[PDB]
This record gives structure tokens, C-alpha cells and sequence, in this order.
């Protein structure tokens, strides 16, 4: 087969062809057994939401016209899009509700193994949202900044204020206007399936203006997931790592941390390092822990963990035959990795009650207990390096250099270097003198549509030589950390020279003797949160809204409904949104112009939805342009 | 063409000409416009949870096998049903949560159209939940009620107070044993939409835990909404009425309430009757209220307004010419009426914020200004009525004598007529001496798929024969109301000699010289909470748990995800549960034997699925004997 026609990655290329000559079955191998696929779906012209169903309408021709209750294209196109917004505000529901839990146990004296590491950012977070600090103690103020976050999920006498503290009060005004501020974030995604259910809302503009509210839902959880991981673990700084399939250590016991939520993978790290001389004993040089997707991007950020793989690619660690355990939390999770495992030896271990996969090992992970559940997986992970003693193993033996940390206080105390009492000045000088041309933000998965990275680093190429400002987040953080984006080596290559400029001062500034990366890695998905802090930092800084600045994202290769939420928030606060993978929304001319046009009108952003890179980037860069003149800026 | 394929009822046949002449498309052509539907939906074999989608697994053959990430068809098929009891619990979650704020609204003065209409229930229910009454305002209480209400949308120090405290003790530990009991509402489907999401659960036992957990958060919505609007809006007691289309009246005004939250619509029956001297003023006879669906059964059961229609044949109402107005809440409502109306000349009314449909007229209901809502919307259908004088209408005269408003409360009293201080005793007296076989409960909808009405009347004539006590809500007792189950009557027809025996005592010590109906209407789809009141308190009044009385429930025509929730719970309190519909499971064989088979051995309840209703009725009477059994009685 031509690898590179399914992963730009060539250490993913050198294990497809291992999976291939074992006969393993890759996410590859089963998109192609799935071609072609149900068009009815791809363009959102088919609902389920009754027994009356499935209905489906034909895109062109005759008969079907309209669903059999009377839903029109226009409906069943928005009512499919709002459910995918729901499910991904519901995993960051999750995965925020968790951490205030974890956050309420430590301070209670009910999970010794958790404590306030970041008290800087706790008492910023109980300032921002109107909690006293003076006078009171750390563990108080944690624990009303707790009982405020799990009041955010319900209704109450104040809206969602992950929302409306977060964002700059001109954006809350006309978010307000349209009725777009979340009342409780489980409250809009309750609403959300209820009126998608049959019989129930149909009219295409008030159920997108529904979805739109929900994805600010999303966008609290977001917020809050970030908020609360960096009191609990502490807020990223600066780290030198390394990414690629190559980090793995034929001689250690190789162990993954996969899955979002890292509140049992902060911990895994710490104790694998006491564990150390256990693992001496069995044979290995030490316990090598490794990260996957968006868990592995909180410590990468947080402890330099390197980067193993991310999305699509996954199952390819276990290829290598080196991957002793697979320890699991929760979401974009391939669940073929538990059929995978019987063929590569790996341990796969799951550790939270409602994410379970058939034929894995379950660890009933407890924050009340969880060195001694990180000790039970580790043991685990540790016979499995035994077991493997004498097996050949193929790792390719590639890796890239990866300086991430890049937390919005991070940047902004670079750039305090340039300037101490004013450090978004020098960045929004070199906006107006065209140093900077403006900023994108990368953002989400990779999907298998897609040839892997393609996306992702055709268009940054292209940006980052029109001397854009280039942050990432999850799995585009990933496609770039795997290909050198992440490198100040390669500055030279990849930088316009307004921008090498810019990196190379605030890199000499910082003692570096060389620049910043070529982009910086702003974290996991929920830290796509930290783009908003930046971006809503430098509006109130400059006295505009969000959606007069410079500033677009790009879901390049999304795939999960978290991505797609993700999406329809930045859309919601102001920005131009591209996603280079269809969302089923062509069924509808009607539902297409509201979302690429007439929300415009709305919130002033707008998504851009582009297959072809190069041709996104050109439109990104328009974008981008446009806002420039907006200012009264050259471009 | 030949209509009673399509309906059973004969009024709907006699409009079903009428549309097919005048050139309107119905429900029945949509329907027919859709064969052959899709067999990867039919079966559950189809998911778009993520933008790799979308993935479908053939039932038998070749590839596709495996979703693309690896999901199973066992995963793919649990996670869409999942999601569909999380949509039916959203829609109960909206509906009580509306009532709770309209509470809360009326005794802070700040809603006086709506107040305590029933006290005894409002201590009641604050009694049950540990609220104090002693010396307390009722206003107060009702505050507290409201409190309690909201507070189990959410995790807190306390399960749903709305399964703990409805539910025996027994019946709660075997729930809290398999971790069913839900911590929050719109906490479980939340947690529902997570799991489903992309690379989270993937184990179809603990998805379909799940599953359960969350049907319980729609069965303690479904209860909340029962206890709400009967301290609104009064508990029923017996109320005769009619059903049919011939309760349209050509010389009124004609005004059909529609959906499930009665919230306005009881304030519409109010007010129309103070509006009758303008209606007379306009040419009108009066303003004839009427009802389709469950805000029709909830007006029906509390003032006696006629039932005009149910669920699918919805459209035929205004096929007649003569409905001047459909005034519209939420859920159920073909959107297709909307189009339809400018056909008819009818005035389609919007009145929730999350319920709008293109081309009809919306009015911004608020409690705050009900009447002057009320009298807004009763002017605009005044106005209508004017515009059709002079055109010709066609009302079949075709209706039946309806006996209903059988709440708990009345079904005690008029037992209590034969035993004053042990109700429920001469209810168990028959079962034992086997006059009465058992209870079967039909609920939910129609369903364009099954001739309307064929399996709940079928189903229906085979279990009176066989003396078993039948019970109805929603559509099911719309089916059996039009059909004649309703007419007292009709009990020498339709009911075996025990059971006539049993209506006819009880009917004789109620004053009424005559039996109690052959069926009894236990309310609107919330109100199949009442059914479980009924069944809890002889479960504690004989000492054992739900899972060993002779009562079983019958979604014989299901359509709604509501339906699909409340089958679901069904199950769950541990009832045998027949559903006349293919629901989207038949794809997986381990699902299908979890819900059909291995969820006795957790709940005691299971699903029966059945298309054939005279072998659905076979297998209820079956179940029902197989109970009477285990308790040592004959059958
Ligand atoms: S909601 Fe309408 S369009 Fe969807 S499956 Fe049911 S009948 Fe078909
Ligand atoms: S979740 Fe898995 S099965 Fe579903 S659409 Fe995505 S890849 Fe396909
Ligand atoms: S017809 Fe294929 S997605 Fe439903
Ligand atoms: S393939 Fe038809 S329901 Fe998806």
C-alpha cells in the first residue's frame, strides 16, 4: 500500500506496514471497508430522533422531499447539528465536573493525593468570579470556587459565569441580545435534546440560535476544565520535549496515558517516578511514561511528558510491540485498541465507571485512593514488560524536538520581557506594524478522511510565511509537534521574517539565545479556553470586541463532537472558523447560508468550511485581511 | 385508496378522502414517500457520532462489519438507543422544570393567574419529600416543593428525591445495588450524551446501565410533572366528556390545545369561557375548546374538554375546515401543520421559546401574563372563524362517550366507597379470587407504521375478555377513548364476567347505577407516573416489590423517544413491557438478549417485542400469569 496516502507521519507509515504483513486491522483499513459511505448521512439528510424512522430526504431529484412528521431539510439538518453541539458540551461537562469534584475532595481532607498547587491562579479565578479572598483561607476560597463551578451546570439566580466573566462585557452584550448566554450548562444540553426531539422545535434559525447557546455551554466547561487542572496540577510554563513514536524505549516499560480528563495521569507520572527501582527489579531501565492525544497534552504541558501519537494514528503505538499499558480515562479512545491488544501484548486498563471497553482491564479509579490505584495499573504494566522479555520490537526511530508550556500566563510573562508594565503592547505593535499579521489558532483531531497532518501543516506552512501568529491546541497541536512546528530550529524554515523577527526578540528577551518556537502549543482541547483568555485579554486591552480583531481558528481534520462544539463557540464569541472536513450541513442551502454567512450578523464570526488546504489558507489569510482593514491597518 | 389500512378510526378515513381529493399530503403520503426506509437505521446499525461518519454495519454478509474507530455493533446500537432515552427524559425534564418555575412564579406573586388549587396534595407531596407543614404557609411549603423540585435537575448532598421517594424501599436498594438511581436529571443526560460520545463507553452492559439510570431521571420528571400541575391545576377525579372529531362544532369558534404542558392551555380553557360573549358578538355560537395529544388529555382529565385527535392523525382535525386555531406548546406536533394550515384556513399558534415552527404565528407566552396572552391568541382565532363564514365544512359526526379522569387519588376513593379504611384491599381481593388476572397499562403513541389504533384495541378486547384491569394514558388512551374502551356502556361487550363484576361494584357503590368504564384514562404521558403510584402503593400495602405483582405495561404503537424512556423505566421498577414497534436494537443480538432476557436477573422487569398484537396479547397474558404464579395464585 502508499502509507502516505493514509498518515503524512512516516513513523505511522513505517507501522502501517508492520500492521499490514500481521494482518492487524488499522482505522485505515476499516474507513476503506466502509466506502462508500451513506450520502443520506454525509450531507445531515437522514434522522433517527422517532420509530417512525429512519427517514432521509434526497439531497436532489424526488421522493423522499421530507420527513414523515413533516421535518423539512432546514430542520433535520439543524436538529442533527445541535445534538453533535450537545454531546460535545456534555464531555467537557464531564471532564470539568470531575476536576470541581476533585478540586472540593482535596480541600475537604478526602484526597490527600490532590492539593491547591497554583494558589496565584486559584485567587485570580475566586477575584474574576466575585469570591472574597481576604482574610479567608486557601482551602475556603477553593472550596467556593468548587461549589461556583458546580453551579454553573443548573439554572440559578445568575447565568453560566464561565461565560460572562470570561469574555469581555461588550461580547456578553450581544450575546445577551440574541439570547445566546447558557442559563446552566447540563440545563442547555437537556434543552437541546429536547427540543431536537420529534415534534418539538422546527424552525431552522431558532434551533441554530439554540445550538449557538449550547456551544457557549461547551465553552464554560472548557474554561472551567482548564481553570481547575491548573489550580490542581499547576498552570503550564515553558518545556522542552520530544514527540513521535521514537520516544518509546525498548527498555523501559512503556506506558501510555491516554484519553482527557488527567486527573489520575497527573498522579500516574508522580508515582511513576517512585516506582523506578520496582521496575529496575523487573528487568527495565525504569518506567517510561508517554502521552496520547489531548490527556498526554495536559502532561506534556504541565511535567514535559514527551508526545507518543494522537488521533487517528493511536493504534500504531501498539504496533511497535513496545507498549506495555494503555491506560485510559475517557473520549477519542479508538475502542479497537482492546481487540488490538490481544495481538501486541499491551495491557489496556480503563479507570472511569461510565467509559468501559469490552476485553479491557477495568481499575476503579478513586480520587480517595489514587496512588494505590496508580500502583495497581503500574504493576500491571510492569508484568507486562516482563512478559515481553526476548520479543523483538520495531520502533521507528523518530522523533521531533517540542517546546510547548505556551498557557496564556506564560505568554503573556514572555512578553512582559519585552515590556513589564504593558506585555500585550509589543505583541499588538507588531500587529499594527505588520510584523505580526494576525493570529490563528489551530484546533482538534485529525480524521481519517483526511490524509494525517496534510491539513494542518499545508496551511500553517502557508500562514506562518505570511507572518502569522500561529497557536494550537489538541490533536492540531499534535500534527504540528510531530513534523517540527514546534522546533526553534526551524524558524528559519517555516517563518516569514516579520514574524522570525517577533519570535527570535521575545526569545532573546526570555535568556533563550534563539527564538520561540514557530508555534506555540496552548494545550489540550478544554485549553482551547486559553486562546479565549488571550484573545478576550487583547480586546479589552485595545477597548474593541473580539470579532474587530485579526484572529480566526482552524478545525483542519475534526472529528469529534467536541470539535464541532468547539467550532460553533469560536463562531459565537466573534471569529472566523475554518473546518476542513464536511460537517453534515450540505442537505440544507438554508442551514449552509446562516452558518458560512448570516451569522455574521449575529456574532460577528462566521465558519469557512474548506476541504481543499491551500485554498482554506488563502481564505483564512482573507480573513485575517480583512479584519486588518477593519482596524485601518495595512495588509 | 383503502383508509383503514392507514386508520382504524373512521373519522380519520372519512378526512383521509377529503385530504386525497383536495390534493393534501399527509402524514400516510410522507410515510408511503419513504419506502423502502433504510435497514441500517431500521436496525440500529448506523451511527454519525463523529465526522469520520457516517458508519453503518451490515445486519448480515460481508463488510462493513466494525465502525470505523472500532465500535461494535453492540456499542453502535446501545449508544443510539442511549441516546434516545436521554431525549425522552430531556423532554420530561423540560416540561416539570417549566411547572416548578410556574410554582414558583404563582407564590411569590408574581404569576396570579396561576395559585394552589389543590392544598391536600401540595402537603402531601412535602411530606413525602421531608419538607416541615407544621405551622408553616402554604406559600412557603409551596416554595420549598419548588426548591426540591429544581434541585433534583442537579448532582447534590441527596439522590432524585422524585425515584427515592416514590419507589418502595426494596425496590430503591435493588437500584442503588446496580448503581440505577440517578444523582441529577439533567446531570444523567448529560452524562448519557458523554458516554456516546466518540472513544468513551464502549461495553453494551454498562451502556445499557446507563441506559437504565437514566430512564429513572425521565420516570422522576414524568412524577414531578404529575405532582406539579395537580397542585396548579387540581387533581382529577371522574369527569365524562367526548372524543372524536365530531366534537368540532361548525357554528363555534373552534380552538384545539396541542402538545404536552398545559401550562397556558388550562389557562385557555378558563379564559375562553369568559370570552364567550365576544365569540357570540363575532357570529360564533361560543368558543369550543378541544384537545389532541397529551395537553388534550391533560384538559380532558382536569375540566372535561372533549378530544378532538391524537398523534398521527393530528392533520385531520384541520382537514375538516373548521379548527379556527391549533394553539401549540411543545412535543409531538407534526410540523407539518404549519403548512397544512394555509390549505385549511386554520390558525397554527407557537407559544414556547424552544418550540417554534417556520410559517406559523408565535405569541411570547408568559405566565407572568397569561390571561392577556389567552385573550391575544382566543382574538386571533375569532378573527379566523370570521374569515370562514360562508365556506362549507366537513365534520364527521362521528364521536364517542368518554369516562376518564381516573388519578390515583380517584381510583382510591371509589375503592374506598367498599372499604373505607383499607382501599386497595378489594382491589386485592379480586385479583386473588381472580375476577381481576392483573393490570396491564397501555401508554404512548401511535405510529404511522401499525394501522391506527389496531394493536392497542386488539391488545385491549383480548385482555378485558381475559378479566384483566386495564389502565391508559397518553395516545394509548386517546386509541381506546375514540374506540369506545371509555364508554361505561360497552363493559357487557368488551369484559370478561369477573372483571364486569369488579367495574360493576365499585360503579354501584359510586352512585352511578352502572359499572366504572371498561378501561380507566390514567391522564397524559407524565401521568404514566400516576400508573406507578398506583403500583408502588400495592407493592407496600402487600409487602413485596414490583417485580412480583401481576401488572405489565404495553408502548403497543410507540413513536416518541418519550415512548422509549418510559418503556425503559417500565422495565426498570421491574415491569414486563410490550412494545408494538421495531424499536433500533435488532442489529445487535447481545443487546437485544440484555433487554428481552438478562435484565430480569437485575431488575426484574424485561422488554417483550412484538408486532402481532394478538401474539403480544398472548405474551402479556402470559407474563401477567407467570407473576399470579409466583405469588400462588391460580390463573
Ligand atoms: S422525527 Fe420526523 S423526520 Fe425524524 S424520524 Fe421521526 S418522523 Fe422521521
Ligand atoms: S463514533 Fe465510530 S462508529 Fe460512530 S461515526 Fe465515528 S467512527 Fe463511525
Ligand atoms: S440513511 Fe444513511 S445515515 Fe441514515
Ligand atoms: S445508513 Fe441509513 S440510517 Fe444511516
Amino acid at each position: 500500500a502508499r502509507q502516505n496516502l493514509k498518515s503524512t507521519d512516516r513513523a505511522v507509515q513505517q507501522m502501517l506496514d508492520k500492521a499490514k504483513r500481521e494482518g492487524i486491522q488499522t482505522v485505515w483499513d476499516r474507513y476503506e471497508a466502509m466506502k462508500p459511505q451513506c450520502g443520506f448521512g454525509e450531507t445531515g439528510l437522514c434522522c433517527r430522533h422517532c420509530l417512525q424512522g429512519p427517514c432521509r430526504i434526497n439531497p436532489f431529484g424526488d421522493e423522499p422531499k421530507v420527513g414523515i412528521c413533516g421535518a423539512t431539510a432546514e430542520v433535520i439538518v439543524a436538529r442533527g447539528l445541535d445534538r453533535s453541539i450537545a454531546a460535545g458540551a456534555a464531555g467537557h461537562s464531564g471532564h470539568a465536573k470531575h476536576l470541581a469534584h476533585t478540586l472540593k475532595k482535596a480541600v475537604q481532607g478526602k484526597a490527600a493525593s490532590y492539593m491547591i498547587k497554583d494558589r496565584t491562579k486559584l485567587h485570580s479565578i475566586a477575584k474574576r468570579l466575585g469570591i472574597p479572598t481576604e482574610g479567608q483561607k486557601d482551602e475556603d476560597i477553593a472550596l467556593e470556587v468548587a461549589k461556583a463551578a458546580l453551579a454553573d451546570f443548573h439554572e440559578k439566580d445568575t447565568p453560566v459565569l464561565w461565560v460572562t466573566t470570561v469574555l469581555p462585557p461588550s461580547r456578553v452584550k450581544v450575546l445577551s441580545a440574541h439570547g445566546l448566554i447558557p442559563a446552566g450548562i447540563d440545563h442547555e444540553i437537556a434543552e437541546i435534546m429536547h427540543r431536537t426531539s420529534m415534534g418539538c422545535d422546527a424552525d431552522a434559525q431558532n434551533l441554530l440560535l439554540g445550538g449557538l447557546r449550547c456551544s457557549l455551554a461547551d465553552l464554560a466547561g472548557c474554561y472551567m476544565g482548564t481553570d481547575l487542572a491548573d489550580i490542581l496540577f499547576g498552570t503550564p510554563a515553558p518545556v522542552v520535549t520530544e514527540s513521535n513514536l521514537g520516544v518509546l524505549k525498548a527498555d523501559a516499560v512503556n506506558v501510555a496515558v491516554h484519553g482527557h480528563n488527567p486527573v489520575l495521569s497527573d498522579i500516574i507520572v508522580s508515582v511513576s517516578k517512585e516506582m523506578e527501582n520496582e521496575a529496575r527489579a523487573a528487568g527495565a531501565t525504569g518506567i517510561n511514561v508517554v502521552g496520547i492525544c489531548c490527556t498526554g497534552n495536559e502532561v506534556l504541558m504541565r511535567h514535559g511528558i514527551p508526545a507518543c501519537t494522537h488521533s487517528v494514528s493511536q493504534e500504531m503505538a501498539m504496533i511497535t510491540g513496545a507498549l506495555d499499558a494503555m491506560i485510559l480515562d475517557y473520549q477519542c479512545i479508538q475502542p479497537s485498541v482492546a481487540t488490538i491488544a490481544e495481538c501486541t501484548g499491551t495491557t489496556v486498563i480503563t479507570t472511569m465507571e461510565m467509559s468501559k471497553i469490552t476485553g479491557a482491564t477495568h481499575v476503579n479509579f478513586a480520587e480517595e485512593a489514587a496512588v494505590e490505584n496508580a500502583k495497581q495499573i503500574l504493576r500491571l504494566a510492569i508484568d507486562t514488560f516482563k512478559r515481553r522479555k526476548g520479543k523483538p520490537v520495531e520502533i521507528p526511530n523518530i522523533k521531533t524536538k517540542v517546546v510547548a508550556g505556551f498557557s496564556t500566563e506564560a505568554i503573556i510573562n514572555a512578553l512582559s520581557k519585552l515590556n513589564a508594565n504593558d506585555p500585550l503592547k509589543p505583541l499588538i505593535d507588531n500587529v499594527v506594524n505588520g510584523n505580526i499579521r494576525g493570529v490563528c489558532l489551530f484546533a482538534g483531531c485529525n480524521n481519517v478522511k483526511v490524509p494525517q497532518d496534510q491539513n494542518f501543516t499545508t496551511i500553517a506552512r502557508k500562514l506562518l510565511k505570511q507572518n502569522v501568529l500561529v497557536v494550537a491546541t489538541g490533536c492540531g497541536a499534535g500534527a504540528l509537534m510531530r513534523h517540527g512546528f514546534m522546533d526553534p530550529a526551524n524558524v528559519d524554515e517555516l517563518c516569514g521574517d516579520g514574524l522570525k523577527a517577533v519570535l527570535t526578540a521575545i526569545g532573546e528577551a526570555n535568556g533563550l539565545g534563539g527564538p520561540l518556537p514557530p508555534v506555540l502549543h496552548m494545550g489540550s482541547c478544554v485549553d482551547n479556553s486559553r486562546a479565549v483568555a488571550l484573545v478576550a485579554a487583547l480586546a479589552n486591552r485595545l477597548g474593541v470586541d473580539l470579532d474587530r480583531l485579526p484572529v480566526v481558528a482552524s478545525a483542519a481534520e475534526a472529528m469529534h463532537e467536541a470539535a464541532v462544539a468547539i467550532g460553533t463557540w469560536a463562531v459565537t464569541i466573534g471569529l472566523p472558523t475554518h473546518i476542513g472536513v464536511l460537517p453534515p450541513i450540505t442537505g440544507s442551502l438554508p442551514v449552509t447560508q446562516i452558518l458560512t454567512s448570516s451569522v455574521k450578523d449575529i456574532t460577528g464570526g462566521y465558519f469557512i468550511v474548506e476541504l481543499d488546504p491551500e485554498t482554506a489558507a488563502d481564505k483564512l489569510l482573507a480573513a485575517i485581511n480583512e479584519r486588518r482593514a477593519g482596524l485601518g491597518l495595512p495588509w
